[PDB]
């Protein structure tokens, strides 16, 4: 019997994520937590005719939320908004994550912890260092959820191909494009590295290729702009987070994944092929990257570095630009907590 | 293959309904409309890697939202604040539906209109009478979405069986309970008529049967109380809405519906076997009732009255009590248009 806990279940991402999870046939118990309104939402979702019992909990009941939880989804965090800077946004979400991840350490230390809160590049290290300090860190069980970059890469590959010549475009299926594209690096801007694995499609995009790459990298900013500062991508974040959790849940049930080269943002030095990945990205000491993972029983047991062993010269340049900015993001998270 | 428009896509039901609708493989084009925020929500959802083209529209562009739409979902309506009066909450939504159904008469008269706003018992007649004044009413194409009653009956039948007879409870699958229960009638309180079609489960339910009946009837109010007046069942309303929509869209192709005895709140005098239904519910002038329907190409081509012909004595009593109070609802909606 698998129990999923959602911490931040009442926010803009949290609510549609809770709905998508209630629909999963791999979940048998769904516990919803937040500082307000989760009981109500959980009661609303308990009426859906799927086989999972769903309960929400009040601000004071994070212990009941997390008890016997195998998977913990953390979408909690303050959204992008006009009068908020990225640094204050970061510092507030840093406090939310540390507090929530500390609760996981006390109440469900063996849970697979899926961090959805942004910025992923800086907040995952806050979660790891928090678990290290308590003596509760298992590298295979802490994943920064970067799956929305893949989603967008799948969507835009088709959109740019539909633009360049509808012939190959109208042949694509957006639902199956992960066989053709993989995304690695971090989860913001130029840290994001879209790798089209199907090299015929690169050629066919021709000069649309750099437009594609830029569009995947800046997809977050596009939605903020389209909601005039007053929101970011909530429904698609919920969707990507549910898709990624479904892959983790499939693995509990000894099924194979659906996504080819499914990536998450993980702690390299604690996993198999991690040091190999550090070399391949050109920084023997970089602690995190989003790379293709192999899951056993919900947990990352190795990193598949295949993608890094066949980079184009242009991709190698995306990597080296990404690694430079990513290092600063990692260092920013880790010093905020360690100092 | 088909364009779907959603009117009221930024509201509490509408945003989650729009996400679920983005996931449907039966949709070619998904158009979102609201007084505000639909552009942004549409742009968010356009990043999801499913094949539909998703565009949102501003308050002045309802015409481009509806152009060539074949199915139109109307979740629009006002969110109950903890103050709001029974009566005046109808009045506000009555005006919203009249306005939006008139836009449909003008800009997509052939479209299947799925009314999701509440109260459905009064809002569909409003919808129908509005379209009658314009001379655009096609009776196969106006449907009050009552599916959440079937969803809850499916859910609560399993929950009640589990609470008192775990052995048989645990052999139930909530996703497939529609083979074993049908809900008919109206869409509010004692107008809701749950008909357990599988007679063995009436026995298995034993002394819980009345509690089941009552839970289906008063499901909504359960959620309002759990939100302390500050909202309602938005997430399950969206689920049941996408689920009905998907049966509608399925109808355009060579596929049996998934749900057995799928019901919608429809205009009896305009549909094959409607007068029989009128006869069998024992009011030969009642104009509306939720009954199992047959969809061909998105439209009700006839009503299926079988469930009416095998009613138990208790279920006849529900039908009579539900008919009295449902006549009242229907008239309160006709009199907002006809006076």
């Amino acid at each position: 019997m698998v129990k999923v806990a959602i911490l931040g279940a009442s926010g803009g991402v949290g609510q549609p994520l809770s709905l998508l999870l209630k629909l999963s046939p791999y979940v048998s118990e769904l516990a919803l937590y937040d500082i307000r309104a989760a009981e109500g939402i959980g009661k609303d979702l308990s009426h859906i005719n799927t086989n999972s019992s769903c309960v929400g909990y009040d601000k004071d009941s994070i212990e009941n939320t997390l008890s016997n939880a195998q998977v913990v989804l953390i979408p909690a965090g303050v959204p992008r908004k006009p009068g908020l800077t990225r640094d204050d946004l970061f510092k507030m979400n840093a406090g939310i994550v540390k507090s929530l991840v500390t609760a996981v350490g006390k109440f469900a230390p063996n849970a697979r912890i899926l961090v959805i809160s942004n910025p992923v590049n800086s907040l995952v290290p806050i979660a790891v260092e928090t678990l290290k300090k308590m003596g509760k860190f298992k590298p295979g069980n802490v994943m920064g959820v970067t799956n929305l970059d893949l989603v967008r890469a799948e969507t835009f590959l088709v959109d740019y191909l539909m633009l360049k010549n509808p012939k190959i475009g109208q042949e694509q299926d957006k639902t199956t494009m992960h066989r053709k594209v993989t995304v690695i690096g971090g989860h913001s801007g130029e840290t994001i590295i879209p790798i089209i694995t199907d090299k015929s499609l690169v050629f066919q995009l021709d000069k649309q290729y750099e437009h594609f790459i830029h569009r995947v990298q800046f997809g977050g900013d596009e939605i903020v702009k389209a909601k005039q500062g007053a929101g970011s991508a909530t429904l698609s974040m919920a969707f990507a987070g549910a898709k990624f959790a479904e892959e983790v849940l499939r693995s509990f049930h000894n099924e194979k994944p659906e996504t080819e080269s499914l990536s998450a943002f993980v702690y390299l030095p604690g996993l198999k092929n991690g040091k190999k990945a550090q070399q391949l990205v050109g920084d023997n000491s970089i602690e995190y990257f989003s790379l293709p993972i192999v899951l056993r029983n919900g947990s990352v047991v190795s990193i598949d570095t295949s993608v890094l062993e066949k980079l184009s010269p242009r991709e190698e340049q995306l990597v080296n630009t990404a690694v430079k900015e990513l290092r600063k993001n990692i260092e920013k998270g880790k010093s905020f907590i360690l100092d």
